[PDB]
RNA sequence: GGGCGUUAAGUUGCAGGGUAUAGACCCGAAACCCGGUGAUCUAGCCAUGGGCAGGUUGAAGGUUGGGUAACACUAACUGGAGGACCGAACCGACUAAUGUUGAAAAAUUAGCGGAUGACUUGUGGCUGGGGGUGAAAGGCCAAUCAAACCGGGAGAUAGCUGGUUCUCCCCGAAAGCUAUUUAGGUAGCGCCUCGUGAAUUCAUCUCCGGGGGUAGAGCACUGUUUCGGCAAGGGGGUCAUCCCGACUUACCAACCCGAUGCAAACUGCGAAUACCGGAGAAUGUUAUCACGGGAGACACACGGCGGGUGCUAACGUCCGUCGUGAAGAGGGAAACAACCCAGACCGCCAGCUAAGGUCCCAAAGUCAUGGUUAAGUGGGAAACGAUGUGGGAAGGCCCAGACAGCCAGGAUGUUGGCUUAGAAGCAGCCAUCAUUUAAAGAAAGCGUAAUAGCUCACUGGUCGAGUCGGCCUGCGCGGAAGAUGUAACGGGGCUAAACCAUGCACCGAAGCUGCGGCAGCGACGCUUAUGCGUUGUUGGGUAGGGGAGCGUUCUGUAAGCCUGCGAAGGUGUGCUGUGAGGCAUGCUGGAGGUAUCAGAAGUGCGAAUGCUGACAUAAGUAACGAUAAAGCGGGUGAAAAGCCC
RNA sequence: ACACAGGUGGUCAGGUAGAGAAUACCAAGGCGCUUGAGAGAACUCGGGUGAAGGAACUAGGCAAAAUGGUGCCGUAACUUC
RNA sequence: AAUUCCUUGUCGGGUAAGUUCCGACCUGCACGAAUGGCGUAAUGAUGGCCAGGCUGUCUCCACCCGAGACUCAGUGAAAUUGAACUCGCUGUGAAGAUGCAGUGUACCCGCGGCAAGACGGAAAGACCCCGUGAACCUUUACUAUAGCUUGACACUGAACA
RNA sequence: UCCUCCUAAAGAGUAACGGAGGAGCACGAAGGUUGGCUAAUCCUGGUCGGACAUCAGGAGGUUAGUGCAAUGGCAUAAGCCAGCUUGACUGCGAGCGUGACGGCGCGAGCAGGUGCGAAAGCAGGUCAUAGUGAUCCGGUGGUUCUGAAUGGAAGGGCCAUCGCUCAACGGAUAAAAGGUACUCCGGGGAUAACAGGCUGAUACCGCCCAAGAGUUCAUAUCGACGGCGGUGUUUGGCACCUCGAUGUCGGCUCAUCACAUCCUGGGGCUGAAGUAGGUCCCAAGGGUAUGGCUGUUCGCCAUUUAAAGUGGUACGCGAGCUGGGUUUAGAACGUCGUGAGACAGUUCGGUCCCUAUCUGCCGUGGGCGCUGGAGAACUGAGGGGGGCUGCUCCUAGUACGAGAGGACCGGAGUGGACGCAUCACUGGUGUUCGGGUUGUCAUGCCAAUGGCACUGCCCGGUAGCUAAAUGCGGAAGAGAUAAGUGCUGAAAGCAUCUAAGCACGAAACUUGCCCCGAGAUGAGUUCUCCCUGACCCUUUAAGGGUCCUGAAGGAACGUUGAAGACGACGACGUUGAUAGGCCGGGUGUGUAAGCGCAGCGAUGCGUUGAGCUAACCGGUACUAAUGAACCGUGAGGCUUAACCU
């Protein structure tokens, strides 16, 4: 059952930060979800003071008003924030007509009105699949009042416990599509063998500017706006770095408070490409107060999906609005996971940006200063050729001095190929 | 006036068609209720007697002292308690397994609980059916218990299931509408049948006299639509004198203009066919309608057409309308109710045809001629792919020689400027001209770090007729995988035995045709109940109606007649009719059977899980009753594993 | 329904070993259970024994295997003592 | 949790492996005090679970001993049956073919072995529905009444006041 | 229930849990009548006045207007205003409409009195259809109609009218709730639950288009939005098949096919350095995880292996088992119910029947066949089994690669699983082989020996037999092939793997190995061996009969077997080793008996490796296997030409 619940109607919004400990979501960022959702908001119907409830979810009067809320301005949905269980969602529709939906559903069909490719298709209806497989098991009910109640001759398995079965079907089914799918882009990945393989990855929140960085850094069509799931798909494009040149980027979507557990279970396909990537660039916003949560509520994804281990690169972006600074080098230590000054969608920050990467990947500068007689052509070739001469200095009788860094790898290849009497490079 | 009437042959039999009341054809319910029988099984209770081996624990209590004023404390010693243990007798059933047509309508074997107690048992007693009883389960109440057994109102009713017996000729349904405590029922009418009546009653064909709003078509309206319009109001705008306001709308969107379609519930049009009245001919047994006597039938399926629905599915449902079936046999599509052809009164070792076929199974063309197919297409299929091959129109090039290959040239500006280590025909970038010449692009591909090679575009020459395509089009390939065995022509097998067209022969059904019988039916003549005579015509059939019968048994008829020199009964035998049947005669029989025409019926059986009586069948199989075994010598004895010693 | 493996009350209690009216073996006393004989196949019944391993089997240690006795030694949580 | 749906909730303990279990945890889908709650000595032919032990349970089974199976003799059964000359493959078809089609194979006839089929036997589907079928209970279905409750009047008199 | 529109097929009429919708009255005027008026919407102008009120002027032609659904209706308006009015009367109805009937609709004219207009003439409810109830039993009112001895009266009818959501609307009655798991009765495939059957929306597999990513790149690999197919497995519908019974989930024995490929096998490309992959193609030969958890299938988890492939097969497999889940009665919890009661909410407990006729299956038989008869040896017509593979070193640290890392092929080894076969080893096993010993019994007693107690308990072991033991086995090479790679080579001067014609090419194909195998009804080969007698009548492919012959060979019985269920199949039957014996050896138990002698004794010491000894090896005619008899024969059918006479 792939079936989609509609973004875009008019809906009692009930909400309630107002519990007390877990606390999340000031209603902002969650009427942020409303609005790439494109629901048609009505009102804020909110609660009080509460631990959560065995019930309605919330209390038992504010229900109430909730329910004629719905039932006097005529929303055509009860969107409700904040998980619940199934029953629970039940218990409400006794006390309304409509589809109520938690933050989760909510979610995915924001998610499934995004996607496009049709890896998203598949591990998108997944997290569909998945979600919905276990809020159908109280519906047998009406099912089961036409059934008769006695008459289950022949099968000794209960029904609808037959549709949990069906539904299992469809999971692995899903998975199985998947499977080739991981393999695909894992092809994709035996080109990550060749050992010059550097490999970025971007991350944030939805509107964490990712889409905008990715632009300049890239020069490349990589849309961005206010709304979340501002991207969807991993994006490849190559870049220049001073010491491996070529330097492969993808950008991932953004995220969110309490993504969607199942998603990443469907999403380990997209995020596939994360794990191995060599490095963590983070950008970050600022102007949010945000800011401390974000990255808790980055890291928290970030646990589940293995390579936290991975170092990493903060980019305080969007400076813009503060004049935080002149944009700077900022050693957090030698080691740099550094803070980094941006403001994205001018993306002043950048120069130092590569050059703090710069000195972040290699593992071999010891550079040398190269020298030919008339034949020299050749070194200016492989030089072009390859990476580069640090400096191109010609000189008497075609004696030529220049100054080369390299990766190993390269040092060898060259003084196997060439003759390499020259002698500089090993 | 209008309604009924005015009107004008009935009644008693008798046979019979119904229909009414009774068991109304027979078989069959769960229960309902009344009168009676039980407590020997068990449940409970009552009196009266019995049963309960062996072992072990040790309360209270007692006795003696510590102990302390004493108490508490406490020694032992005895003392013998109890829904107590351990385990036989007796009780009881938890686990396995056999056995489950078993040895036994709950046993068997091995393991288990109680076992001096709310125990167990002898033997008698009392409680009774809407009552008893209940350590209560809805359990027991003679193995039967959510209300016993057993006799009677009892043929309880049964709108369901079953089945309902001899023969020919005639006719032929329906599976619908309305109503239905109605949906598998039944009733009124539709339809069949019979009997009576009467319009030339009707049906086809034509001709005339009609009506119309679907198909189609169409865009005013109805609503929809697309794009130009067009102005267009307008939130802007616009500007500025602040603004007089001008101006701008360059967005905005009507109204109307032009052209585009769209429609079950839009229509300024409007067919066929049907419907409907008149007219006429021929043709059909008045085919019509009215009436009276009887029905069943009320659930239809598929096919062609018109639809709804569905998924423009289903052997799907639901209507329309029509065909076969039902209730129709033949032939063909291999096998086929619902397709094509054709409605079997019966015979005939005659004939011709139908659809459909004709190399073999296998009936007839190895038919004629013309054209295509290269695949076994035929003999399973698409969007789609392509120098498959047939066909076609037209278009391009060319003997001033093209097309294919082949001989050679491939140019100067100028490595274009920019880029840049280097870019320059080929990192780019944008310019990319001008020249020469038949010829050559600042470039189509390769190459270089880059530079410089390498090939065509370009052409001369060469060579000598055709050459390059798009379009249309028949017929073919690619797409194209299934379950147990070739299995997607019936097979053999095909290269014509495929396929396209034309023609001739022939096969091929019960239809038709000749020959021969039989039967209705009308018919006019004949004739009178007559008979005929002639002729036309007809004769597949369940529900169901109608006509004729066959046969048994008794009664009349018979004190007839048949028979002992063989009646009835069995079993032969031939003779005979359209038939059920008769008739003849050998075998047994050893006693009675009934022409003829009448009379009346328990009157005709293959079926009901019919019912009794005889006998098949598994099979000469499984088994023969506890796995506590016998061996022997002698005895009688027709015989000795059994018995006698 | 039977020469059926069921049930049926009360009396009697020999030895030898052992607590014993169990068991073990025999007294007195009955009994060889009304079809056999041959043969030594699967399979079933009822059983006897296993190398290695030791509940991996299996719904589940079901069955089966596995402990017994006498005396002396010593005997936890907890205990309403 | 004998309570939970969700749910193999979370949590750690036990396991190499933990849908059970054990103990917490508390959003108790939908615990709660006589409709008794919380505990607990001992008690269980009680529910779940672990460890020690042994073990043909098994991993995979092997021979031995018994009684049936076999043959021989005597006896001498049943269940069931339209009729038998009662093959497969594949079609076909009241839609699962021994019986048709076309095709393939195959002397005549027992014995013991195996149980896929012969929609094999056994009993009128208990499931489901239908029927103006029945029974039994149920209660604020109706309609009746027993027992019960009020009141009259009679057996019922007397006086006063 | 009733009304309008579509479905509806140009008339009616026509259905669906098909498409839209209205209705249970309103009015004494919204009616009778004559007299007059005629629409919305639109432009200009104009006080508040405004987009939009009122007024003028035009425009325009009912797009307005109908007491409300809708559709047809509508200018002589029906719509509108106003005067007059009760025709919203009265008894009658030519004759029509649609109804099965009940019943319903229109109707002129007339009778009798109205009412309007001058008159013509207009009025028996409204523009039209929707606006509602039969029956009975009663009420109110009238009543020139009855009234039970007569006179009244009560009562009834006659006529007027009233009493209903009887709305499940043709209205079972004044009066009408649920539960069954305790179950029941008669039916049903006329209708469910299982499975098939039909169909493929669904699910599932390809296929086209190429938006895109895929570091550049659309098509190595992915493929967006979209299309056509295929499969007939998943869920569904469809209810034709079964309710006079087809047993249902999981496991457990057991396989069987497909190929839509899990490995191994062969190839194309690669984003193929090699290592490896990924896809694609070709491939069905074989092979393809034990455990934990839960009834599970799954799924999850731990560790493996080359691989843990899919799916079909009444979701293969209950006349093979299993009975944990499934669904009964017991009970409990939460929860819903006032309840009895239920719940797909959970927990406890809970009976699997069939001795095999047919079929087909596995063995193994007897009859007859094969042209005189045997006896042994055959050939291969056909059939089956057989098919896995790791891991190590050698090639070689080589080709690869900067390194790391590490090959191709060839060859050597050595295993897992599986199959085949033998006991010699290792053992297993051993109820007949020996010894130990508790209980007791008996043997007169005695130490001595037997009986019983699971074989009494135990101890080892021959033989037989068996894996746990041990050898052997799956090829090689040919033949013809796939996919692919080729040569040459034209049709089309060039091309070109193809048209011609050669070269390849794999666990698959056919052989190559083993087993089977003339019932191979085509009944075959070679070799051996045997019978070569007379007479008689009938029909003469023919005998028949006499008589006389009986052969090789067959058996029949018996001795027995590593042969065997029985049969069969071996070995032997006195010219003999087949059995049992018997003799020896061998074999294991473990040193006996009796006696001797140290010890009071239990016992011992020496007599002694003792005796004891199967299933065995070597030996031996002691017993048994005797001989007649019995089956079978007596010389081999015609045709046909060959060669010989
Ligand atoms: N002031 C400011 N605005 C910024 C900055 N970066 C991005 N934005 C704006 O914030 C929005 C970010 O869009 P986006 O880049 O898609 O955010 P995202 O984090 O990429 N979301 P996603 O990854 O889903 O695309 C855009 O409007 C962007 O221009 C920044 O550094 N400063
Ligand atoms: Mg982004």
């Amino acid at each position: 059952m792939f079936d989609r619940y509609d973004a875009g109607e008019q809906a009692v919004l009930v909400h309630i930060y107002f519990t007390q400990d877990k606390d999340m979501e000031d209603l902002q960022e969650f009427e942020s979800l409303v609005s790439s959702a494109g629901v048609e908001a009505l009102q804020v119907i909110t609660g009080s003071r509460k631990a959560p409830h065995p019930k309605y979810f919330v209390g038992e009067g504010k229900a109430v008003e909730i329910a004629e809320a719905v039932k006097a301005t005529g929303a055509s949905v009860v969107l409700f924030d904040h998980a619940l269980s199934p029953a629970q969602e039940r218990n409400l529709e006794r006390l309304c007509e409509c589809r109520v939906i938690d933050r989760t559903g909510l979610i995915l069909d924001i998610f499934a009105q995004r996607a496009r490719t049709h890896e998203g298709k598949l591990q998108v209806e997944l997290a569909q699949l998945r979600h919905l497989a276990t809020r159908l098991v109280r519906g047998w009910t009406h099912l089961e009042r036409q059934k008769g109640g006695i008459g289950l001759r022949g099968p000794g398995e209960t029904q609808l416990e037959t549709d949990r079965r069906l539904l299992r079907n469809r999971i692995v089914q899903i998975q199985s599509r998947l499977e080739r799918v991981e393999k695909q882009r894992e092809q994709g990945r035996q080109s990550r063998i060749k050992a010059d393989v550097p490999t970025v990855s971007l991350v944030g929140y939805t509107n964490a500017g990712k889409s905008t960085l990715f632009n300049r850094i890239t020069e490349a069509r990589v849309y961005a706006a206010d709304q979340l799931f501002a991207t969807l798909d991993p994006t490849l494009r190559r870049i220049d770095v001073a010491d491996v040149g070529e330097t492969v980027l993808a950008d991932t979507v953004g995220f969110i408070r309490h993504l969607p557990h199942d998603l990443v279970a469907a999403f380990k396909a997209t995020l596939q490409e994360t794990r191995q990537a060599t490095l963590l660039l983070h950008v970050i916003d600022a102007a949010d107060v945000r800011v401390q949560e974000n990255i808790e509520a980055v890291n928290t994804v970030l646990e589940e999906i293995d390579a936290h281990e991975i170092p990493t690169l903060l980019v305080m972006n969007k400076i813009d609005m503060l004049e935080d600074f002149e944009p700077r080098i900022d050693r957090d230590e030698e080691n740099k996971p550094n803070r980094v000054w941006l403001s994205a969608q001018t993306g002043a920050g950048i120069p130092q940006l590569f050059q703090a990467l710069t000195e972040r990947l290699s593992g071999e500068v010891a550079q040398h200063t190269l020298r030919l007689p008339p034949q020299e052509g050749r070194l200016r070739s492989r030089f072009y050729q390859l990476q580069a001469i640090e400096k191109e200095w010609m000189e008497e009788d075609g004696s030529v001095s220049l100054q080369v860094r390299m990766p190993i790898v390269d040092w060898r290849r060259l003084c196997k190929q060439e003759p390499a009497l020259i002698d500089y490079l090993i």
